[PDB]
């Protein structure tokens, strides 16, 4: 199955044409878009002005477990992967513009993946060695996950990052300064700018994402529903740990 | 005269709709579309798909005097054919442009877009006591054979809004050592890229942007590979930048 | 009175000869004392063999009030036997430390030393705009509970010099977004610990440091492994800083 | 033989009583002096009232090759000598001919301490990379050198380093910041209040050093004797080679 896929940005985001989404798609039609969102990291559909609150939550169990039962709506800049200071954080979040501002109120996504992907292989070698400790709740993770469906290896960091562990604190900061700054390179990233009805969905163990403040006291109102996500594996097979 | 404007992101941009780009238009649509430029810093124009090179540059000459390998056929035409930096345009000279006027002649189907950030919301956004310090910074600017001497801060000629005037061509900041002039120009720096202060654009065939250099920089996201990017510029000459306190840029070698 | 007094470094610290240090040293002595403790910033006295628990103590006495598990036999002595980490003494708190007394119990045969850095040394040399923000800026110091909120520039309460307040326990510069207040601290700091405006020394059991801890800070050198190191230590209570524009230090949180 | 040595920081630094430096110093002290230069990596000599300019190049030429030879001496910044160059000097021999009476010390780094330190995968990131030094004369040597008398690795930066190669210039300012700052770490130092006739020797393959400016226009004259050394051998055995 071949979805009508257009991609936005050179190295991350697509949108998808012609499918209205609900409860009711079938399964080639939810395997297409589980694929798009791994090969693409997030994936847009516009003109879902049909998709009332329970018609999103229904569509969004075909993708996973939700962590209305579970639609939140929320009425954020800075860089960060979600709920990282949790073990077990959710694998993807889709969400819907309810009220969107006439100008400003974007999102930016970027590839943690193609992040990893671009540094000298010496850094991708230290990379895999890293841990970092998480906080808001402290979790250990390693920087450099293993992909659970792809296997691509990601950088694991954004603002939940406290520091990372066995060094100094000088130079626990270059270092995620480094590579964070891989992360965050515009070429890394794709902007969005919302219509109501957009609906985005992203893979979050592969993206880290930014809510640009620009729009003052233009309401701003998405809906969003989580998705549960697995124990990060480090490339040499650790998992992470919850210490705190 | 009010033209159908369109703000792209909250602090920068606006699409401007109704307006075909030509050697012909009229003193109001030039003197709406430069107050436009002034007010949102960078504006674009699309659909402009009768716009040839000739075209081009006689729109040019309604906004003010091209600058002196062309386009064949022009004068002033420049393709461009990669610029993945923060910059504002020739900041190495005195009299750096004031303007491009950079037209899509072929624009990938993914990746390929063109960020641009507003140094004035930038100085804006500074505490009080950073903007008195930054009021009294000046800079190298080197394309390492020129170097000019700026002020950090640059007092728009028409609009009196303060701007930064950093971007990858400063070498240093005159007075300080090479460690303290790291740290503040990546403060400063770092206020002018952050995302609120930038806008982003996907470029079509036939999309023409206009933007002020006194108040902006400007970045190519260089993402898509080896698909064809081309596109044609007209740059404007430019006055010498003046400071806070009234003094003037400098050139200060060959 | 004029002391026996032999500049260590060019910009910092003095050794004192011809002085015993006592709980009996006659008032032109000690006036002497703490005038080139101003001037100095630290001084050191070798061969202080005689002094003991009970006369570092009743000799501490004559420079100020001691503050209040101590060694036995004394109320203000500590004993130290790690913190390679530049500091000012007990900044989280509103009116921390004037000076402490430190006396050499058992040093390594190598590695050991302490180093004290100018820090009205390291105002005195930024360009004159950088003095200027430094005047207006405000820090959050922390234990890491106590929070503490000290302008960056304190005027000293006997000599007038301005010196920067800053080190390990900084927190943030009040009012700057986190990469800003990193930056800014970055650049005040590296001046601190610049190697001029630091002397380094060597301890032998006998040997006493005084310093001036609101013109100072120290960093005590992690270099001598397993080597016992005792060192004992009388600090004495200091007075709320004052800043340029004669504002006070306030506690946050407590 | 066991000259009398005393240690002077914990990591670096030993005066070495007793000795009279001279042309006619024998076999087994030359060969104690060489063994206290590689383990300390840098030694003292005090006193050495007798030595004069020729007998300086004379006692020199019994450690190398010079590069007659003495140059009288402002440098208050991190280096190792001449590594603009591939063979750079391997030490020199620094005599205080007149000494501020305050200020005007020399501070050394013992660049071997400061590459053990490292955690064990920092290490092997520094084992990998390549700098460019120069003058602005340009040479690419490893960021590790293997010593060749002790096989002791030891970071080889300092002031005269453009870039890393392989890297933008974030990032090689990055990590030039990590691997430097433990170079110059204070633990890592040893500082010299100079007397006149005090001389000092130096490994200039596993050091680097800075001439503190502090002393104003007191008069300050160091006569200096360099010894010729040769090419950097890298981890994996590669060596640096010269490109402009």
């Amino acid at each position: 199955l071949e979805l009508d896929v257009h991609p936005v940005a050179g190295r991350i985001g697509a949108e998808i044409r012609g499918v209205k989404l609900s409860p009711d798609l079938d399964a080639a039609t939810v395997e297409a878009i589980q694929a798009a969102l791994v090969r693409h990291k997030v994936i847009f559909f516009r003109g879902q002005t049909h998709l009332d609150d329970q018609s999103q939550e229904g569509f969004a169990k075909l993708l996973g477990e939700p962590v209305t039962r579970y639609l939140l709506q929320l009425d954020a800049n800075s860089w960060h992967t979600d709920v990282t200071f949790v073990e077990a954080y959710p694998k993807a979040s889709i969400l819907r513009s309810v009220v969107a501002p006439a100008s400003g109120g974007d999102t930016v996504w970027a590839n943690t993946a193609a992040a990893y992907q671009e540094l000298p292989e010496p850094l991708r070698e230290l990379a895999d060695k890293l841990w970092a400790v998480h906080s808001n709740y402290e979790t250990e993770h390693p920087v450099v996950r293993v992909h659970p469906i792809s296997g691509e290896r990601a950088l694991q960091l954004g603002h939940f990052v406290k520091r990372i562990k066995g060094y100094s604190l000088a130079d626990s900061q270059h270092l995620f300064a480094v590579l964070q700054g891989h992360v965050t390179r515009l070429e890394n990233t794709v902007r969005w700018r919302w219509e109501a009805g957009d609906v985005a969905i992203w893979d979050n163990r592969a993206t880290q994402h930014y809510a640009v403040d620009d729009y003052g006291t233009q309401p701003r109102i998405v809906r969003r529903v989580t998705l549960a996500g697995e124990v990060p594996v480090g490339v040499d097979g650790q998992l992470s740990r919850t210490t705190r």
